[PDB]
């Protein structure tokens, strides 16, 4: 699939940089024709078949195809796609409130964010989309100054359609947040996202990462072994029902882990 090959600078003006990654940079931008503001994600293309730098066109097209499907208040939306010899440029919804990461919470404040995350993931999983990269860095806010901000899931760079219940691909996500099946290179499905939500919930309530070791290999080994516990110093005033929610997500066997529908019916969440 080919994208718009006119010069993006003829239609948008860029401004403040919003984020920077290994093969992508995100810049605030403004469309000349409407004055409306967006985020332009510039993704570096691979320049040869066998190269390791840049993103393969297969991976870019999968991300764009997934982004084109989604329209939900808790997920970022795609406006337009451009390309040139060097980059594919996604013109994405502007989410300006910064990361949930940059932003310890009470259980009401945690659940207010968490319910929005669960609503967004329920939408994705309903469409058989696994995100595969859920972490606080990929949960942004629309306005960080209100008492209960509205969140958007970003970064569909690892997302995959799961039309056979599982996919057999390697997912190089962030060690602190990936499920054991990712660590062990096993078939992957929607369940991996539910583990990541469990990690996110643990951090939201305590300010501490449940599996984090001193090195990446330590973290991965801890994930695979389900080596975590609720430290009383951090959880002494957290309800047992909040701990129950986390415990039913941080489960090694994906078949025994709570699904997104289970998580919405769990007594800590269900109104
Ligand atoms: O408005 C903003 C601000 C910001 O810091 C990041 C983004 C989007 C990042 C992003 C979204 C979708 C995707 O497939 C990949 C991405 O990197 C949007």
């Amino acid at each position: 699939t080919v994208f718009r090959q006119e010069n993006v600078d003829d239609y948008y003006d860029t401004g403040e940089e919003l984020g920077s990654g290994q093969f992508a940079v995100v810049k605030k931008c403004r469309e000349k024709s409407t004055g409306l503001q967006y985020a332009a994600k510039f993704i570096k293309k691979r320049r040869t078949k066998s190269s390791r730098r840049g993103v393969s066109r297969e991976d870019i097209e999968r991300e764009v195809s997934i982004l084109k499907e989604i329209q939900h208040p808790n997920v970022i939306t795609l406006h337009e796609v451009y390309e040139n010899k060097t980059d594919v440029i996604l013109i994405l919804e502007l989410v300006a409130g910064g990361e949930l990461f940059d932003f310890s919470l009470t259980e009401e404040e945690a659940t207010e964010f968490l319910k929005q995350i669960l609503n967004g993931v329920y939408y994705l999983h309903s469409l058989q989309i696994a995100h595969f990269d859920l972490k606080p860095e990929n949960i942004m806010l629309l306005d960080r100054n209100v008492p209960k901000p509205r969140i958007k899931i970003i970064d569909f760079g690892l997302a995959h359609k799961i039309d056979f219940g599982n996919e057999f691909k390697n997912i190089f996500g962030t060690p602190e947040f990936v499920a054991p099946e990712i660590v062990n290179y096993e078939p992957l499905g929607l369940e991996a996202d539910m583990w990541s939500i469990g990690v996110i919930t643990y951090i939201l309530l305590s300010g501490a990462s449940p599996f984090l070791g001193d090195t990446k290999q330590e973290t991965l080994a801890n994930v695979s072994a389900v080596n975590y516990e609720f430290e009383d110093e951090y959880f002494s005033n957290t309800s047992a029902l909040a701990k129950d929610f986390i415990r039913r997500l941080l489960v090694k066997d994906p078949k025994k882990r709570m699904t997104i529908q289970d998580s919405l019916q769990h007594p800590w969440i269900k109104p």
